[PDB]
């Protein structure tokens, strides 16, 4: 908790300097703590829907981002917030809860997944603004720029 | 891939509009994103070692921040980046395999454990730097007052 220790963490990052300084290591951790907390608050929307964070991803990319037809798992994958072996069975599960179907692949929300995202949205949208309050316009604006430009060098 | 299809979102969020702007939603997507593939790079250092993220996260944070004596499980998670169900049997599985010991709890490094992040050490270094690479000096720490401010603002 808080920016309590880290100083405790920057001086035992000294330490193991025995004759360059810990502000790379220091700022992956907290973006890690930061990508925890985030998960907590988001999580709040749909925990009592039954949703987990790949669930809503995949559905929320559809709601926003699938034309009528849907997507295909490609187009959905680039679409989405989230991949990884974290979202591995989620096309199955959300098949299994009714709230995704398949046609001729390429998978759209059924009307029980749309009511969802419908509903659950507003609370989405109020936390991300909400997360995000401590920042201004400018703030906000160079969080993503910083952040893509990051993300760029490592996209190959 | 790529800044190329954030216009496709940000446009695909305008249609939701029926009568405010898409940033918050946008750079939470770009951190969750950047989360990921920070997660590939950083895995390299220790794949081959056969560590995972949970694992070397534990091991480094021993080897910066415990004492002699070792740390124990509330001072540990306080000290470590990575928390959550994402750390369920980290503990277990590193004593599994011979890494970290326990004494009276209270967990710290064998000698084969921290010979491991010795050795791995530069390389994670390394990786850490490159990835902030793309940005500069004020950047770094800007990146690191934001994301400091907004963890501040969930932590609680
Ligand atoms: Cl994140
Ligand atoms: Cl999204
Ligand atoms: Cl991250
Ligand atoms: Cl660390």
């Amino acid at each position: 908790d808080t920016a309590a220790l880290l100083e405790r963490i920057r001086s035992d990052w000294a330490r193991l300097n025995h004759g360059p300084s810990a502000g790379p290591m220091l700022t992956l951790l907290l973006l890690q703590r930061l990508h925890a907390a985030l998960g907590r608050e988001i999580e709040r929307t749909y925990a009592a829907s039954g949703l987990n964070a790949a669930g809503w991803d995949l559905l929320l990319t559809l709601y926003r981002s699938a034309p009528p037809e849907g997507l295909r798992p490609t187009e959905l994958s680039a679409l989405a917030a989230i991949s990884g072996p974290s979202t591995s069975n989620r096309i199955v599960r959300l098949l299994e809860k009714g709230l995704i179907e398949r046609r001729e692949a390429s998978i759209r929300l059924t009307p029980q997944g749309r009511a969802l995202v419908t509903h659950l949205l507003p609370a989405h949208l109020a936390t991300t603004q909400r997360v995000l309050a401590p920042l201004s316009a400018q703030e906000q604006r160079t969080l993503e720029e910083l952040a893509g430009r990051m993300l760029a060098g490592l996209e190959q």
